[PDB]
């Protein structure tokens, strides 16, 4: 019914006004690729825009910039018109002026430095009274045309003019200001964005439907991660992307006041929000006004958590009222508020990846002008504890080094300065560079939870332990249907284990890389430092992390530090199977088969492993990795020499039967080896640039293997025999 | 409400208590509920300010100044009784405790009708599916669970059918309908707030999951079933149930799935303990959630209280002698006191399972504690042809699969080992569907594949152990 009405969501465009479609959608409205397109949307007003051919985007959804949302006054996932005028406008004169918001403090002849590289070769067109916005000179400028021929008869061409004024108009509060946060505004975090939107912006933008389908909201969304993550971004951001009342709690603003005061603060905040119609409450930081009640001293803290529970229990559906709330410390929080009724939805906002914050540092470098050397995805992945609030000072450290550079070599020293030498500031790679030199990372100690980057290219050999490890994680989280066909239950576990550097942490990493899933690394060393303050939370809590994660590989990396803590299964006598081991198979046995979290453990001392993990059920898939051999050991050197200027005179094979004990890492070491003295081979030379046969035969010279005989023969041993083990 | 009287200021919340008694006891019989009792009355040793304990003293008084004239009856709620103070669950305050427990697959699927009889389902729907793969899930769980299928379906019909008016009609509401895709995508999303939670329930395994093992099955009937069904030949007779058996043997023959079945033929509650579990609990150093699992066992009688995996328990430091110093600490101590402690004539059973019966403390096997020593050896031929039976119901065999020539192929295999090759077969019948996508029955190559790979996880020096200790372990205690 009515094929004109289009459902907007955010764009991909990285641009000004340029609407992209769906496959079914340019052929229903017969555009074509470079089209002028009319936009009608509500409380009568229009937009004109340029189409974009998209089609794996999804069925029917149109991407709408937030530039042009607010010239129709539409947010997200809201109905628009459309219609297609494929004639060619052109305007003679367009009477254009700033705003008096975002133009303080630049003068000269802004339009030289914004409106110029930003007409040329683009052929866009102008509406009346649209508002579009320009970045440069390290900053951004939305801009309005007032007066021009009629509407809106105009795209971008040569004989368009332009006049300077120098008199920017007042901003009414008819629009939106673009410079407030928006969910274009955050990097790194999609799929926590995409669980907010879905359980908020239905509640709030069909209010009056919500209610009369008689469903219960989700009205306690906690937002919780590490701090300088976004929290109070994305809540701000989902804020302004609906047309929701907004009020702000503080935790220290509200604990700082007086006893009886604050009490005062909460119901005023909670009954506005009812008054004033769908409506969110904000409480951010939380765990300062709410700690846990059994580790508090005053009465007056007691009656501000029972105040809140309170104000969280007498909330109604039918008020309307969704309360978020942030906390950088989610374990502190007082348990009653993450029930059910206070606080059931819990998002982890965690630390973004490499692909998350090298987006970050775009949103935060969009503003700011780069030299052509300037390489954000290298600082993105040399960047690695990094949160987003790191990265935007990171940033902020590199604008400032550039103007260091450009204050002094140009006197800077007038009072305003204009825009005509601030977009001659540029910030060269190198002051990124000196930026990420001087920079604390603050998410150093926390868990990573990524798909690695090693491949299995990365891998030499073990070729059936790579089918096998397919065969065990891929083709149940692939074809479901096979296995419930066959009616057999997927096995969530794999033990390696083998002779040291043989591959088993690659195997691990590389295995999730292909299924494209997240990879948890846990080494021993981590878990028995982790477990000297007696905290049983965190070794559940990896667990937990892991589940919210799945599809998920949990790896426990060096088990053999784990096993030698009290010697091992005799040791000095008593088991070394104690601490975080047991609690280790108690979340193995607490996690539904249904869950497609995966557990892979490691380790190069199976005779010392304990028996219980061995069970069926725990990690029952027993591999071995062994030394490789002549033709692996060839794949392991070609694999490893994959980054180095290699010599064609090398002959990987005769280097391979040269070496007979040697593991992967062992021969890591004499590729590192050769390569160092290439190094020196080069820095000699300097008081050529290719690591050579003679390299190579230095380096095996002084080669050493680091497996034994007798090492090998026990692992051979334990290779047969392991399945035994349990028993006696 | 706990919570909204202690967010009144001082004075003004005992006034509230005090209102809230009165009026009681003026409007009829009557029933006051103190929702979140923790909040209000916490333990008075373990509190900070002194309107706190004026508050828990006030409900102390008001409770036992409440008559028998007064008609009036108080219930509470809380979801930590043993953070209340002591002195508010004796006798004349709370002495009826009613443990509101984490519902079972069937009372769960009671639940998902209860929140999905408003909704409408598409023939496709199979909440007894649903009620299966939740397990963690309580009442609130599911429905939050329930509410998200629907929300769900709304949004593939808010989009599809502009739905944009104002007050929506209800003849487009019945066309909204909620698939079992629905259900699939909210059950994907959901966190399951009880899967900590200890499992009272009786279990599904049945007799017919195990293969052979006949002569311990009717051991086990005569042990379990007799003294609950039969009472009067006992009494007749003079003799008082023994309350204990210890599973000992190889790894991998069914000791846990014995548990279980005996447990499913009572249609006994079950309760499941591993080593692990007591291992990782007691290094809080908390001797209440030992107990704890005791007394949930005595409300739920009859109940077979069983413990797994008593080998980790014993490997904690070696063994009986270990480092020399006892193995046998920490929570063995209070389980044999719990054990000592614990009537005849309550129809708790208890069932320890070993696969380490040389290290296992000889204070387990007094007489009164677990006395019935139950060896469970690697099945023989016919018991392997029968383990191998009941691990391929659920799988489409081919008729050429001759599984009598597995077992004779088989010797030193337990249960475990026959299981593993079964899905080792399964997964190479698995891996050639893939392939042959890029048929649906396992055929006899897969399991001649999968025979070649077979491995035998008890060791020949193992089973001449386990047969020396089958026989001479009754002496154990002693030296
Ligand atoms: N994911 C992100 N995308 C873009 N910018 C980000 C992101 N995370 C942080 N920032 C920036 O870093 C600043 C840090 O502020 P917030 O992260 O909002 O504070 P927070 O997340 O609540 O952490 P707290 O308050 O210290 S616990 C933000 O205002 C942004 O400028
Ligand atoms: N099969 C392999 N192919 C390529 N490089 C390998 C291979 N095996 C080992 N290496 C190298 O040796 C390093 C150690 O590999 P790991 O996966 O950590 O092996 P491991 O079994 O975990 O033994 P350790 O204790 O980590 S040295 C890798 O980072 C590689 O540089
Ligand atoms: N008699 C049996 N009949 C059928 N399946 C069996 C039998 N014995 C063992 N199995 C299989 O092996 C698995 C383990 O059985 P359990 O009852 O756990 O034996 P167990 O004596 O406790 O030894 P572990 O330590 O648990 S492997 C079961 O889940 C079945 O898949
Ligand atoms: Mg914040
Ligand atoms: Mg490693
Ligand atoms: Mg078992």
């Amino acid at each position: 019914n009515r094929p004109n009405r289009l459902i907007v969501d955010e764009a991909i465009n990285e641009d000004n006004s340029v609407v992209s479609l769906s496959q079914p959608k340019m052929d229903e409205l017969q555009l074509f690729r470079g089209d002028t397109v009319l936009l009608k949307g509500k409380k009568r007003r229009e937009a004109v825009c340029i189409v974009l051919s998209d089609d794996t985007c999804s069925d029917e959804k149109i991407r709408m910039n937030r530039v042009v949302r607010n010239n129709l006054r539409v947010r997200l996932g809201d109905v628009i018109s459309i219609q297609p005028c494929p004639d060619v406008k052109y305007g003679k004169r367009i009477h254009v002026l700033p705003i008096d918001d975002t133009v303080e403090g630049i003068t000269g002849n802004l339009f030289e430095v914004y409106l110029k590289p930003y007409f040329l070769e683009a052929y866009r067109p102008i509406r009346k009274g649209d508002i579009f916005l320009v970045r440069g000179g390290m900053r951004a400028v939305e801009f309005k045309v007032v007066e021009t021929d009629p509407s809106p008869y105009c795209i971008v061409a040569p004989d368009t003019v332009i006049h300077c004024e120098g008199e920017p108009i007042k901003r009414e509060d008819e629009e939106e200001s673009l410079n407030e946060v928006g969910y274009d505004d955050i990097g790194g975090c999609r799929k926590q964005l995409a669980q907010i939107k879905e359980m908020v912006e239905l509640p709030l933008r069909h209010p009056a439907l919500f209610k009369a389908i008689g469903v219960k909201p989700p009205r306690g969304i906690l937002l919780y991660g590490p701090p300088g993550t976004g929290k109070t971004l994305i809540a701000r951001a989902v804020a302004n992307e609906t047309g929701a009342f907004f009020f702000l709690i503080n935790g220290p603003e509200i604990m700082s006041k007086l006893a009886g005061e604050s009490e005062s603060n909460l119901r005023k905040a909670f009954e506005e929000a009812e008054k004033n119609a769908p409506a969110i409450i904000f409480i951010d930081e939380l765990d300062a006004i709410a700690p846990k009640r059994e580790k508090t001293h005053g009465e007056v803290e007691r009656r501000i958590v029972s105040q809140l529970l309170t104000l969280m229990d007498g909330l109604k559906q039918r008020a309307h009222v969704i309360v978020m709330a942030a906390t950088n410390r989610p374990n502190s929080i007082d348990p009653a508020l993450r029930r059910f009724g206070r606080f059931d939805r819990e998002v982890d906002i965690g630390i973004p990846d490499a692909t998350g914050r090298l987006e970050i540092l775009q949103i935060h470098t969009k503003n700011m002008k780069l030299a052509d050397d300037v390489d954000l995805e290298q600082v993105a992945n040399e960047t690695h504890g990094h949160v987003g609030a790191d990265l935007a000072a990171l940033c902020s450290e590199a604008a400032l080094q550039a103007i260091r550079k450009k204050m002094d070599l140009i006197d800077l020293e007038d009072e305003t300065i204009d825009a005509e030498v601030m977009n001659s500031l540029a910030v060269t790679m190198d002051d990124f560079r000196w930026a990420l030199s001087q920079s604390n990372p603050s998410a150093l100690r926390e868990t990573v939870v990524e798909v690695p980057q090693v491949t299995w290219e990365d891998i030499g050999g073990l070729e059936d332990v790579k089918r096998e490890l397919q065969e065990l994680v891929q083709y149940p989280v692939e074809h479901p249907d096979k296995f419930l066909k066959f009616g057999m239950t997927p096995s969530k576990g794999v033990l390696f284990y083998g002779p040291p550097g043989c591959g088993k942490t690659l195997l691990a990493k590389a295995i999730a890389n292909e299924c494209q899933a997240n990879f948890i690394s846990i080494k021993g060393p981590e878990l028995l430092t982790m477990w000297f303050g007696e905290s049983e939370a965190n070794v559940r809590e990896i667990f937990d992390k892991a589940r919210q994660a799945a599809p998920c590989v949990l790896f426990f990396d060096e088990l053999d530090s784990i096993a030698k803590a009290r010697g091992g299964n005799i040791g000095n006598g008593g088991g070394a199977a104690d601490r975080v081991i047991n609690q280790i198979l108690t979340e193995m046995d607490g996690m539904s088969t249904k869950k497609n979290v995966f557990i892979i453990g490691a380790t190069n001392r199976p005779d010392i492993i304990d028996p219980a993990i061995l069970r069926p059920g725990r990690l029952d898939q027993l591999i071995y990795i062994p030394l490789p051999d002549e033709k692996s050991r060839v794949a392991i050197l070609k694999a490893n020499l994959r980054k180095s200027p290699v010599a064609k005179d090398v002959d990987l094979e005769f280097l391979a039967k040269m070496t007979n004990g040697f593991s992967g890492a062992d021969l890591t070491e004499i590729c590192q080896r050769a390569c160092k003295l290439a190094i020196r081979e080069s820095i000699e030379s300097e008081i050529v640039p290719e690591i050579r046969r003679d390299h190579f035969e230095e380096a095996m010279r002084f080669a050493r293997r680091s497996v034994s005989d007798n090492d090998i023969r026990k692992y051979e041993m334990f290779a047969q025999t392991l399945q035994q083990s349990r028993g006696f």
